[PDB]
């Protein structure tokens, strides 16, 4: 019935996206490209775009975002990219905290909750 | 069915976001106070404000994530928290140590709630 | 009554599990047994199994998991336990970040969101 789960980008460890009754949970997305906070933030947001598309959602349908930075010194730099990317008038619940990530060179990780668009 | 309402929207985030009975609040950070207890009170008072605005309250919080700058403030935060929570209807909770956007912020609380029917 | 809340393992501070409209929110599960990351992860995951079962769910119906490690040096050791525990083909959205926990001896805390299986 309506609690049925769908899985996207499944690995032995995690799925990139998981969806159930209209809600969408993305794995924490980490940089695949870039060195600077801005470069890495851009790459992470592009991944999010790609995975939200796969789930029948998009950034204008993000409910919540938690942003983990390795170093809170990168706040303004991250924000500059985030601010340009978010859907205006439809910006999500957000929290930003300092936490070290699985690799030392990762400066940002963003964890998204979103909703599947109604047809 | 999956329609979204945004509350207190800024260019960067909204304070509250509702979809299909669920409410997601932004991390609420202190606007008043210096000590962990004073800041926890202020954070919780904001949560109350945004909850009420969204047709919810503290007795309909599902989940709370508490970030402290310093886990040494654990007892101090809890004292304020324990007094505030709706008795018999206390949420899923996790409390972890993480630094916040401003150095003087000792506490940030992130809430998921339900809109009362 | 569509959004009725059910509470499980309610203390004056928190409930171990909270359910509403099919979704399950577990409190951060912390180790009650074990010293090493491996030992503590298993204990944490054993708790999760228990509470998910109490809420009419299981590990194959976990939507999301946030894993906090005291020390990111424990990443491989935790993943070892995680990888064997997770339901193959049904692995959840995951994020792993470094954060100190309530007690210094605690090396892992896992926070789960899941769905109540249909009848």
């Amino acid at each position: 019935h309506h609690m049925d789960i769908r899985y996207f980008g499944t690995t032995p460890r995690y799925s990139e996206a998981v969806g159930a009754n209209g809600l969408i949970f993305l794995s924490g997305m980490v940089p695949e490209n870039g060195e600077t906070a801005a470069e890495q933030t851009a790459d992470v947001l592009a991944q999010i775009d790609r995975w939200l598309a796969e789930c029948g959602s998009d950034k204008a349908h993000v409910l919540d975002a938690v942003i983990y930075l390795r170093d809170m010194g990168d706040y303004a730099e991250m924000n500059g990219v985030w601010d340009a990317w978010v859907a205006a008038g439809r910006t999500p619940a957000r929290a930003c905290v300092e936490a070290r990530l699985a690799r030392p060179e990762w400066r940002v990780e963003i964890k998204i909750t979103a909703v599947k668009r109604d047809a």
